[PDB]
């Protein structure tokens, strides 16, 4: 049932639950983005930039995929409703308020079964991933955190052998607001290969974008 509503983050859990289709994942994403168009702005990847995440995984077909950044489970929600039998989303979430907000967003929106949803810091649940989480490597990663966090956790998820021959990066926010120095890792390393692809930043229009990185192994 419903949350008091004190926050924004249970006012737009309370507005899906009361205003999408349960079960229904389009319903439920376009009951977030109405709501932060209309009533207040959030962090949400977005229906625009969320069309470039859903073409990426199109392409691509990960059936392993992290998220880092979970919020109020919109991009979960988002990927999750792509994926094929047998795929797995594991997203990371620092912030329990949050998470338990996810999860109730996984849930109504009847994506339950694709989702594992981790509550904890990147950077202590990345090094966990193959022991704990039976990740092998990883098909794709969605960056989406605090965005100081997307170079060393790329270079943590490298260290920790989650990277493969293969393996998609694609991160959010490379313009609004930036992240400089992942961005100058990407590019000037030869073992990625990146593609750029300006947007603009959710429920805005202010010029954003996103980078996909391709990793070409060791
Ligand atoms: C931009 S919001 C996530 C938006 C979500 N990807 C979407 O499009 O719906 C960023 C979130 O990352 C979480 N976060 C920030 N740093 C983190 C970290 N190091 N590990 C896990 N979560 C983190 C914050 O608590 C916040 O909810
Ligand atoms: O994941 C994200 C974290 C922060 N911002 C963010 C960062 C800095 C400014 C703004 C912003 C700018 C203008 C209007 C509204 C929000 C938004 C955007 C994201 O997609
Ligand atoms: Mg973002």
């Amino acid at each position: 049932n419903l949350l008091a509503g004190d926050t924004k983050e249970q006012r737009i859990l309370n507005h899906v639950l009361q205003h999408a289709e349960p079960g229904n994942a389009q319903s439920v994403l376009e009951a977030i983005d109405t709501y932060c168009e209309q009533k207040e702005w959030a962090m949400n990847v977005g229906d625009k930039k969320g069309k470039i995440v859903d073409a990426v995984i199109q392409e691509h077909q990960p059936s392993v995929l992290l998220e880092l950044g979970a919020y109020c489970g919109y991009s979960a929600v988002r990927m999750a409703r792509l994926l094929s039998p047998g795929a797995r989303l594991i997203t990371i979430e620092i912030n329990p308020d949050c998470a338990a907000i996810t999860q109730r967003m996984v849930d109504f929106a009847g994506v339950k079964d694709k989702v594992t949803l981790v509550v904890g810091a990147s950077q202590d649940i990345i090094p966990q991933l193959k022991k704990k989480y039976d990740v092998d490597t990883l098909d794709m990663v969605f960056l989406d955190h605090w965005k100081d966090r997307y170079l060393p956790d790329t270079l943590l998820l490298e260290e920790c052998g989650l990277l493969r021959k293969g393996t998609v990066l694609l991160a959010d926010n490379v313009i609004c607001p930036g992240a400089p120095d992942f961005l100058a890792h990407v590019r000037g390393s030869s073992c990625f290969e990146c593609t750029h692809y300006q947007s603009f930043l959710e429920y805005r229009e202010v010029v954003d974008g996103l980078e996909k990185a391709i990793y070409k192994g060791p």
